[PDB]
């Protein structure tokens, strides 16, 4: 059986024919779960929630719970999940809610260790790897190719810039641009993800951008808006490092909560 | 049928006629349900343990299991749960300890998010907000209407002042008086919960009386004796803070570990 | 014994005293000794081997393979010993072919809820792991060390015997054996004495100790000139000589340094 005798799978389910249900797990009325997708054990599935190819979800997973916001009255708002994602053990992902745009997300590629939490309305890219105990609030964004180390929470509304680091046992209370390593409680920026940016095929030349780039943001008494006209213009300065100083600047520009500092 | 037909009921467990119970989770033999609860599925109700009505327990929640404590000797000890608690998941709720009363209490309205851990002989009130993965050692008191924000721990007899809140990633290891917010490893106080006291029906002359005895205490430069006596007369204004200053002034004097600073 | 419901799958060798609890899965390459009870829910998987008269609670996820990126389905191990207590919403796993291959965890250990033991953990004997301690991959803990709750272990750290880290602590470096650490991140704060009256040890032991603990971090000598003193001591002949012996040896063969 590709799913287990002891599985309950709620009619309304869609399951592609290849997904594996394990032992005494659960599988909710509108969920929809695509091609060679695996759920482990004792795990939960639920909520209006789309589930991509090639997922493994492991055992004691509570994916598509409902959110923990006050607010919150049953309404039926979404998860949706792409491909290829590892989930392990005692993981949370929730849907979102109506007060925000009714949807958590997840792409594709992504890394989610043991406990786990992503909380409503969290919009999390690709590549990113979420380390054991890492717990996001609500309305989090996580931007593609992002580590969150173990052990860490997020504030609510916070940005994780594409490429960025978050070290273990940090608390993150304001935005980490794109490229920049962050530790700490509160956590604070100590400069460029060298080590991540050179496995990921970055150029010296791109890399040495920004870290100039770091130097104008963070170390020359710059404004927030006086660091823009910079930025942008080391953004066309037609080197190697163009497109990732625009991320940087467009990212900033788009800051709610403001920037770590 | 409202006990799921995988559902494990212990023979003397005592359910009121409706309560739910989900597919896979058990009720041990000395638990007692009040009227209207539901059992999410795969969760473990067990110790002689009684809880109320309207309380919507979820999914893998570990309800009156032992004490972590190495001197527990399987004694009979007690949880106590009250009313319209909504508790999540990965949660666990320990039962009392004969050195202590016995028991480990929760009253009515509150809110437990997931991986929130209550340890043996807590004695939490109502309307608390327990944010996801805050964790309470032995024997905390939690007074009403409390917020404690998520990754946070707090030390074995510790006291959490009615109104009070704890930031994110705190922690603590020292009382938070009533109506404080504080925040950070070690928590600090970080000043009165105004905008909290307001929604809750306190009156601006109430809330000014409480940010006057918040400078008594802690901005003043008077020590701990000086501030007893200038609080204990501040209580004594004849206005409308005088009863939420006098709480103040009670809880105080009562520290066995001193309270923040 | 076996709860009717429990799934002990084809291949499992449990000793026939082994009791299982209601919807438990005992994976096919698990090994459980005389007296071991498994709780409900709970799922013992991997090339795992269980000893004697354990205590492993509900939603015990024992012998769960290596969150390593770099796994790939090796039949890699976890070694468990005797009467230890491991509780609820627990993560034990199993080791990686890039270390050697398997994570260990001796006799008389107390695991609490939510304590997360990451692939080739080398863990010794009367361990206390308090709820929430969570040590990522390759960290080697010593004989009667206490990890306070809610902290992290960076991976490969060591923390020595007698050792003890405080309560919501984020542990980068080792901690010497007989030391007490804590803050985020973590730094000594002197001597285990109470640790160390209650496990035997003499007042002259716990003094020499004491001159131990100054020479390596209050007497503001170099590593170089601390580790040569500490040696001098050792070879002084005296009552706690074995014990900074110890200390040396481990600051020593220290990869990542030593908390400062």
């Amino acid at each position: 059986s590709r799913i287990h005798p002891t599985a309950i799978i709620e009619p309304g389910a869609q399951l592609h024919e290849t997904v594996e249900v394990g032992p005494y797990a659960i599988v909710g009325s509108n969920v929809t779960i695509g091609a060679r997708t695996t759920i482990g054990s004792h795990s939960v599935i639920e909520g209006h929630t789309t589930i991509g190819e090639d997922n493994r979800i492991g055992h004691y997973a509570s994916v598509g719970g409902r959110p923990q916001d006050m607010k919150y009255k049953d309404e039926p708002t979404r998860l949706v999940i792409g491909d290829r994602n590892t989930i392990r053990e005692f993981t949370t992902i929730h849907t979102g809610t109506v007060q925000d745009a009714g949807v958590t997300t997840l792409g594709d590629d992504n890394w989610i260790m043991a406990y786990v939490h992503i909380g409503h309305d969290c919009r999390v890219g690709s590549h990113v790897v979420l380390s054991s105990n890492a717990q996001m609030a609500g309305h989090v964004e996580i931007g593609d190719w992002a580590i969150v180390g173990g052990m860490s929470g997020v504030h609510q509304y916070v940005r994780i810039g594409a490429h960025s680091m978050l070290g273990g046992a940090s608390a993150l209370v304001q935005d980490i641009p794109p490229f920049v390593i962050a530790a700490g409680n509160k956590a604070e920026p100590h400069g460029i993800n060298v080590e991540g940016l050179r496995r990921r095929g970055f150029s010296p030349d791109a890399i040495s951008a920004l870290r100039s780039a770091y130097r104008i943001l963070y170390k020359n008494s710059l404004s927030l808006e006086e660091a823009k006209v910079q930025l942008s213009e080391l953004a066309q300065a037609g080197g190697d490092g163009d497109a990732a100083v625009k991320a940087l600047v467009d990212f900033v520009e788009s800051s709610q909560r403001g920037i770590i500092r």
